């Protein structure tokens, strides 16, 4: 029942980037795997608590749009094993390659991942740090959330106004993540990271903070449905309260998927 993997199994091969509290490599383990590493070296109890939050939350999730892992290794490092996409992030997809994909096939990524959403949040599992980097399209026509490294039971482009002004102990919400796919939902319609005419990383932060600055939806392609127009609003919304969470919003994307093909 264990998911301890033996030192050995688990063979090493392209370092392909980064992920929280570590580097990303592909892998060969009972097939090709992701491999998360948080060493070099002998690790800090910085790096233990981050090793076994992640997965204790991820041993919790059972889901298809959500990354699958597969297990674990500690014994020459700490290293989380998930399953293999071949095809990037959206983040890659969107603003790396540039993969211009059809409005149906856009919604389609909407829905999947506020289906993985909702599944964390009706675990009580808050991502913490969703954004089109950690949305990867596995064989190019289904969506895995990954990364939990943040996740509990700087990419500021998603972060929510509360959760830029670090006011009491705890700014994260279901609500913020609402709002970091409602970024998500506008990288989607738009085609571009927000705020692409403001060239200080900082203005953008205080802006946003302040509430001065708001992502600007007259961007979304003029064949982008109302309904979602009207839906990325509501995620996008200032205020956490006046936010719908996911069941809510997983609904919507539902009903104007339905009537669309037409
Ligand atoms: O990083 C990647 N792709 C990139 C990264 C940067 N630039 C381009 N492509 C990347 O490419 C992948 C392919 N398949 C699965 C996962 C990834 C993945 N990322 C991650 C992220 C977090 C992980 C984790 O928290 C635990 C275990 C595995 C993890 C893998």
């Amino acid at each position: 029942d264990d998911w301890e993997i033996p030192d050995g199994q688990i063979t090493v091969g392209q370092r392909i980037g980064s992920g929280s509290f570590g580097t990303v490599y592909k892998g060969k383990w009972h097939g090709d795997v992701a491999v998360k590493m948080l060493n070099v070296t002998a690790p800090t109890p910085q790096q233990l608590q981050a090793f076994k939050n992640e997965v204790g939350v991820l041993r919790k999730t059972r889901h298809v749009n959500i990354l699958l892992f597969m297990g674990y290794s500690t014994k020459p490092q700490l290293a989380i094993v998930t399953q293999w996409c071949e095809g990037s992030s959206l983040y890659h997809h969107l603003h790396i390659i540039e993969t211009k994909f059809e409005m149906i096939k856009l919604i389609d990524i909407a829905r999947q991942t506020a289906q993985g959403m909702d599944y964390l949040h009706a675990k009580s599992i808050i991502h913490r740090d969703l954004k089109s980097n950690n949305i990867f399209l596995h064989e190019d026509l289904t969506v895995k959330i990954g990364d939990f490294g943040l996740a509990t039971v700087g990419s500021i482009l998603w972060m929510a106004p509360e959760v830029i002004r670090m006011q009491d102990k705890n700014p994260y919400s279901f609500q913020s993540d609402v709002y970091a796919f409602g970024i998500v939902l506008y990288e989607l319609m738009t085609g571009q990271l927000p705020y692409s005419n403001i060239n200080n990383r900082d203005q953008i932060i205080f802006m946003v903070g302040r509430g001065y600055l708001s992502p600007d939806l007259s961007k979304v392609r003029s064949n982008c449905p109302k309904a979602m127009k009207r839906l990325m609003a509501e995620c996008l919304k200032k205020k956490r309260d006046e936010r719908p969470l996911f069941p809510q919003i997983l609904a919507s994307i539902e009903l104007l998927a339905r009537s669309l093909p037409k």
